[PDB]
């Protein structure tokens, strides 16, 4: 009765550091994820969540579930991953914390490097120079001496293959730019990082490939500003967009999504995907992204209203205040 322990191990690896938390058996996905969210003194918890793999597919905890009923394997540590599932719309407005940005900063590096967001090469020089500068402050010749980023990954494989220069070469290309960082700190550095990365056209997107009703592929586009439609020969540019408050509703009944556009005079956008384990993920982040895209016109909206508000008020107050002279 008391002698069964109350909890196991769960390892918990974010973008930082690995570490180890005590989870108790009856435990939610929301209590451990809170337990992660408190350790790392981070507020901003909306974009996050905590990622393990059923099969080859990526699954995220759920909040109400019981962490042990999920299907993640339970060799001893059970881990899971700490990562960004929603990405704001303005990352500069939007990451108030240092911790937020700094998390944002190294998975969409990371992102970047793996190639899982196209980068093209003058873009992937001047984002390797604001990494360099986040990691070492501001450029000393002193100390940063030729070879010094000899060791570091700092482009996408892809870029180094397509021009066959050494890596000193590319370590100079890298330093004039960081030259121009100085003065720069490690916030700043991973912010200007972010506003690049950000413009970027496959940053933020989570694709699925889907077939539509004649049995053409394609890929659906799940992002924080709508649904799209890719031809698979182009992951950077939809073919159609569906912006989170052009659609009436999203339905899904026996592998089949149906968009229903808010013009009544567009048709209904029909598309299938096989795995019943993908179509969970896509409704998830069709409710989600569609609720924090819902929660930023809200916020928008607001923040016009108190500055009316206020503008009016302090006008009026120096108004009362000339008049009594």
């Amino acid at each position: 009765k008391r002698k069964q322990p109350k909890t196991f191990t769960v390892r918990i690896v974010t973008m930082d550091a690995e570490m180890e938390f005590n989870c108790e058996m009856k435990w939610k996905g929301k209590d451990l994820f809170d337990l992660v969210c408190r350790t790392l003194g981070l507020r901003e918890t909306w974009f996050f969540g905590l990622q393990y793999t059923i099969k080859d597919t990526v699954a995220w905890l759920k909040m109400d579930k019981k962490v042990l009923d999920h299907d993640v394997s339970k060799e001893e540590p059970v881990t899971f991953h700490f990562l960004a599932k929603f990405y704001p719309e303005n990352a500069e407005e939007e990451l108030v914390q240092e911790i937020t940005q700094h998390l944002f900063f190294l998975q969409v590096k990371k992102q970047i490097l793996d190639e899982k967001i196209y980068c093209p090469p003058e873009a992937s020089v001047l984002l390797a120079s604001y990494a360099v500068q986040a990691k070492y402050g501001d450029y000393d010749p002193s100390v940063h001496k030729r070879g010094f980023l000899a060791q570091e990954e700092l482009l996408p494989k892809r870029v180094i293959n397509l021009y066959q220069m050494t890596p000193e070469m590319w370590e100079e290309r890298i330093t004039a730019w960081y030259a121009e960082h100085r003065g720069r700190a490690r916030d700043e550095a991973e912010m200007e990082y972010l506003k690049i990365a950000q413009d970027l056209e496959m940053y933020g997107v989570n694709y699925f490939a889907i077939r539509n009703k004649k049995g053409t592929e394609l890929l659906l586009g799940v992002d924080a500003l709508g649904l799209h439609i890719y031809d698979p020969e182009n992951r950077l540019t939809p073919k159609i967009s569906f912006p989170w408050n052009e659609i009436r509703n999203i339905s899904y009944s026996d592998k089949e999504f149906t968009i229903k556009p808010l013009d009544k005079k567009i048709d209904v956008f029909k598309f299938n995907s096989s795995k019943l384990r993908v179509n969970k993920l896509i409704l998830q982040l069709c409710i989600e992204n569609h609720d924090l895209f819902m929660r930023r016109r809200k916020a928008d909206s607001l923040e016009v209203q108190q500055m009316k508000a206020q503008a009016r008020e302090e006008k009026a107050r120096k108004q009362m205040e000339r008049q009594r002279l």
